[PDB]
């Protein structure tokens, strides 16, 4: 009823959205991993009269939920996606996005490490994202490579209408106590690249997390500390 949603606001195997701005909508669904249940994220921003996908609903049947709600609330067509990073809970669902029409995308990084998982491949590579700094546009938005975070490969997606920053899993809400699955992190290079993205977007008005609740610019010094607590 207009909070932001959670896992237990969102019936079983079902996606909600949340609009952010004018054009720009947070999709958020939950997957069990390891006889846990998390919430995640991701990001749709309209591209005219079609829409851009930023990550996948974590899994396949969750992302064949995410088209339906897409379908329901928006009712234009999702024609590229574009995966943030090689985990499952970015990838876990192209498959279903390839066979719904949708055009899949990610850097080159980011499909190697996805096929070295097991985990599904994005069709398209993103080239002009494998040095720290760079940034290409797509669409509605600017893809950043702020550096190895959460993972190696992670990039996160700037929607410049809307000074909206999608951190995706290299930015944590602003409740976290721990820096979440480190599994594939760089704990000693995420403040680094942290730094970088408060300096290239020092304008955003929303930074919306890969797991959790948007707010404001400070979800970035907010994991800066948590990463740097959780190394120590
Ligand atoms: C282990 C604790 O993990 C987290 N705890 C809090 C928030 C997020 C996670 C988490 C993340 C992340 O931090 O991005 N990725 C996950 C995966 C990926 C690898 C699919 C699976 C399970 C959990 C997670
Ligand atoms: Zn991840
Ligand atoms: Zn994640």
């Amino acid at each position: 009823s207009g909070e932001y949603p959670t896992v237990n606001e969102i019936p079983v195997g079902e996606v909600r959205l949340y609009q952010i701005a004018d054009g720009v909508w947070s999709h958020i669904a939950t997957q069990s991993f390891d006889g846990a249940v998390y919430p995640s994220n991701g990001l749709i921003v309209r591209d005219g009269d079609e829409l851009l996908l930023i990550d996948t609903a974590w899994g396949a049947k969750n992302t064949a939920a995410l088209l339906a709600e897409i379908e329901k609330q928006i009712g234009l067509p999702v024609t590229r996606a574009v995966s943030t990073h090689f985990h499952d809970d970015r990838v876990g669902g192209v498959d279903v996005l390839r066979a719904a029409g949708v055009a899949t995308y990610a850097s080159p990084s980011t499909r190697r490490l996805a096929e070295a998982e097991g985990n599904e491949i994005p069709t398209h590579s993103l080239e002009g994202l494998s040095s720290s700094g760079d940034a290409v546009r797509f669409g509605p938005v600017e893809l950043f490579y702020p550096g190895a975070a959460h993972s190696t490969d992670n990039l996160v997606v700037y929607v410049p209408s809307a000074n909206v920053l999608y951190g995706g899993c290299a930015v944590h809400e602003l409740s976290s106590t721990s820096a979440g699955n480190v599994a594939d992190a760089d704990l000693a290079e995420w403040p680094t690249s942290v730094e970088r993205i408060q300096k290239h977007y020092p304008e955003a008005e929303v930074v919306i997390p890969g797991h959790g609740l948007p707010g404001g610019l400070d979800l970035l010094q907010h994991t800066a500390n948590v990463v740097k607590a959780h190394k120590n």
